[PDB]
């Protein structure tokens, strides 16, 4: 182990359940969040289910004020979608940069993964006990031991929707899964991946208690297609028929979460609203195989840097740029608007 | 919590298989002298070729045998133009479901005995070492490595998972050298990316060798390079080799590849095997200096069979017989023989 | 493992430790507590340390409001008496019976100890974060790493001080020990015992992560003997003088904590009233290697049955028989009274 | 805290050891057919006498497997009348410091190699039950079982922990025969009740063999006995054994005695003198005498480690026990006993 140069004391999943037990509000929100969305990829309910949050989450008191602007909106907007909370800790990246707030909590590179952990499950604990629903984001085969039972839904990384074992992991969580398609705007290694998770796989993975074990799984078949992008934005009523058909062809049930960022808005925050108002006319028309929506969005619009010496600015990401509150809400407005016209 | 986990079985940890099967003074020396020199391959101050050759999977430790004391008699046979590295592969990438190889499954009837899967692996990988053979495999799972990583001397991140933050971190912490595969689609980027990220220390989270997960901080692996294998349509070409050699100076990195004869550079007929092989032997008798490495799928018996079985013949990609891998070791040779 | 019934999941310490950490005042008061008992060991403090409380913790309830009435002692009487309480978790029996709160806390053979560690450790941080140090009998070897971080004082029971691996997890305690003697009355098994512990020693043992260790050991100068009767009693002035004279032969100081119960009292709890009178009059003569006492008390004096199925009564003893709270304010006024008498 | 913890070092597990040194048939065959005899005589329904002999403490290997092959001749021959069963202690539990033993201190210089004494303790436990003959420990700490109890047949709680809830929760989950000591005034009553103890179920915490604390429950272990080891006087005579079958009688326990020739009961050479007062007992038909201990290597007497000079082989370290011709002649006397016992 001559590239191996330290290893350090990583307390369990259990310490990290013991001090922060889900209350019995935390577990009401995830278990009706669950189910609402599983009624929703289902076809039995035709409401909107949107992930909506930062980028990435690097200041748990922002993130609380968030959190209680977004409830107030799921409560009033509930007849026509089903609003859970963006929640990522980092932001994958070949670059440098900060690795998120499990990583470095104090954003100084000092990695201070234990801190982290507590910090992490702390903000999830609140946010869902509060009534808010939470989404995650699945990047490794540890951390969701310590969290995932206060997620609502995931995504796995776009990087690793080839990978055999984050489909393996799929096939165990015990929420729904979203997975990305190709970077070039293709579908088969998505569909691939739907496929895999939904089958039941035995597989290596550390328990609650810190330490490997052996362990089976049922298989998940709340797996759903992420349309993020390829080359080009890919979220237009052609693109959508296109993967449609194709979701046809393979014997899965024909429906898309479309991602408004990124690829799909050109990387330019704003442009989600122009991606919003397109995908809301889809849905005005008769679109149901448009089930969720994914935003990336803050109190304050744009972002900035980390900076050494330096404090930040308030609700403002430090990751990938966001809509700001007032676009939020009125983007929320919109897609419940959209899907009260699709029906009646 | 846990309503898709079924069960939760207990599992050896690596002490155990390290305790049971340690390495012997012979495997340990040939682990030793393999990643020196395919190190000096790397540093490009040796001519010869690395060669990964062997089973598209392991799934029958006698004929496996068999295979490394036939291959060891040619890595003797061929020392000063190859340098010979058997594929001893125990776990297998699926497109969606299949055998995920010997230690997920080594009785192959769903049994999933992975506590015997590794003491077998382990065994067969010691005993192949010891015979002065060096090993390659590809590192798949994230837990599995720390059985085996030591009686290693060379390995693989697969096309599907190449572009994986995990599979990078890995990369960075092993002691032996690794290559990436080009994505399945062709795209050869992404490996430039984890070849650069491996290089790279990081810090993350892992299992020890006791069974435990820890905080883990790795060095970086220098020793990494990329792996032609094909996409859409193969890229073993001089042309394809121009395209990634320039790809390679423009990020920084040598300009060496090691070219996958097998999979889509053969369009999964094992008989372009040889095809590529004639052609790449020609860029290499011309002066192609950047081609350090190949790789082959060769087995005692050639095509394949689906999962008693039928003996010297892989149960997942079809590969070579032993005539035409003895054939082609000896094309490489010659070819090297010329480059010089 | 014929023998074996059973093998069932156990929170590792760090669980309990991240679950229910010290407060600062908790800590406080434990680093206190063992420097104030440090420095009578060391001869430079004339007071007396008293350790009492009940024969064993079995409600939560009462033992709080015990530990209040305690604490007012503590404050009034600290000129004169350093107090601890007796917060036992864990019971050593004759053969068999309840071994206490940690294994067995709900008295029913249920044996939810995940529970009774819990339970344990929320009550002794609940006493020290009030003021009132605690002080436990070091019974099972697995245990220690729940609670030790909790505790100003500790006892190697009558029935182990002989045992190598209780002497072995004394020699590593970050508190004061005291070494009962043998229950035959043998005093050199509790001076070979204090001498064992004082030097460093090399062993298996338990992390607090739940796995097995190889630990060494400081060894610890802080442990003393306590004299708890043998055949017949020994806290009179005739066996306190063989018992200085062994220890100064030994090479060790000559100070003692006088159990004034269990074979001191001949099991009748009355007549810990006995004991204290006898010992009063030796302090208050001028007896300076009578450094501590021990004493069983409760609420409400006497004991109870937990076989015979009734309800428990409130504050009344399920082990040996305890003085009720009346008494145990007139003995801590007579030991003050002694202690000043004694400086006087 | 952690004031007083200098060090925290890895530990293997005991699956490392159990998979590096896993029992062949022929050790597992012994371990169960000894275990077996045991419990027919301690039933009542053999009249043979178990005899657990060899040195006070194992610290050389070689040493060892020779005494184990010398010791293997005489079981076999002496079959009839006694189970032979040789003792495999690995340390003296020293009444302050000392040596520590082959698991603490195999190289015997304090570098505390533990997973060095762990797998040379496994190795030789495994190599003498596998040549068929059975193997006795003393069972000192609750972690150490887990690496070895496997290959042993029968176990002494030491007698500085019999009074120990910990160790007779331990006796009441172990899957051989367990034999506590008496106190050291000679009384018995706490190993009756470490008897009576162990013989009920429990639920405590151990470590299991993944290196793990965990909760555990156990069956109670109906096979424990005493062992008559004397105190500030012999307790061997026939008098002393009268007393003590009362004293089970009485307290509703088989009444049946292990007597040990050494130690209090003991001048090693004092052992041949309690094997013949215990001899006469035997002949003129005592039943209730089931077992003995004896202290025996190669070489009689013992020899002090730290001289600074080469120790002799075969010699004991610690306590002084007879040598080998003392040995063949008591194991032929109490198998003449027995003799005169049965027929
Ligand atoms: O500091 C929180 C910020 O949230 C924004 O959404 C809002 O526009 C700002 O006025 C400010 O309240
Ligand atoms: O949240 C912890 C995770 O952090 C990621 O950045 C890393 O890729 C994983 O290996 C894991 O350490
Ligand atoms: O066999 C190892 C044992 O060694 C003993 O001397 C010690 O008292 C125990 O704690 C244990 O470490
Ligand atoms: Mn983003
Ligand atoms: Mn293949
Ligand atoms: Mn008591
Ligand atoms: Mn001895």
């Amino acid at each position: 182990d001559l590239r191996i140069k330290e290893i350090k004391e990583l307390l369990p999943p259990v310490a990290l359940l013991e001090k922060f037990p889900a209350t019995e509000n935390a577990a009401n929100t995830v278990a009706h969040a669950r189910k609402a969305i599983h009624k929703i990829l289902k076809g039995n309910d035709d409401r909107l289910l949107v992930v909506i949050g930062p980028c990435s989450i690097h200041d748990p008191v922002a993130a609380k004020e968030y959190a209680t602007r977004l409830l107030a909106l799921r409560e009033e907007l509930k007849d026509e979608l089903e609003i859970v909370m963006r929640v990522y800790f980092e932001k994958p990246r070949t670059t440098v940069g900060w690795k998120g707030l499990i990583n470095d909590p104090h954003m100084d590179n000092s990695f201070q993964i234990n801190d982290g952990l507590r910090i992490a499950r702390k903000l999830l604990l609140d946010i869902n006990d509060s009534g808010l629903p939470a989404a995650g984001e699945f990047l490794d085969m540890i951390t969701p031991q310590y969290l995932a039972d206060l997620m609502s839904w995931g995504a796995i990384g776009a990087r690793t929707t080839e990978s055999q074992v984050h489909r393996e992991l799929a096939s165990g969580l015990s929420c729904p899964v979203g997975f990305k398609n190709g970077t070039d705007g293709t579908i088969k290694v998505a569909i691939d991946a739907i496929n895999a998770a939904g089958a039941p796989h035995c597989f290596l993975s550390v328990t609650k208690w810190g330490h490997s074990a052996i362990v089976n799984t049922s298989g998940n078949g709340d797996c759903h297609i992420i349309l993020r992008g390829g080359k080009e934005p890919n979220y237009s009523a052609k693109h959508v028929a296109e993967v449609k058909e194709g979701l046809n062809k393979a014997g899965l049930p024909a429906q898309v979460m479309i991602d408004f960022s990124h690829a799909n808005s050109s990387k330019q925050f704003k442009k989600q609203m122009d991606v919003c108002a397109d995908v809301c006319q889809q849905i005005a028309g008769g679109e149901k195989a448009i089930i969720g929506v994914m935003v990336e969005s803050h109190l304050v619009e744009g972002n900035q840097s980390l900076e050494s010496g330096e404090p930040l600015a308030y609700g403002k990401s430090i990751t990938d740029a966001c809509i700001g509150w007032e676009d939020t809400d009125a983007l929320l407005r919109q897609l419940a608007n959209a899907v009260k016209a699709r029906r009646g």
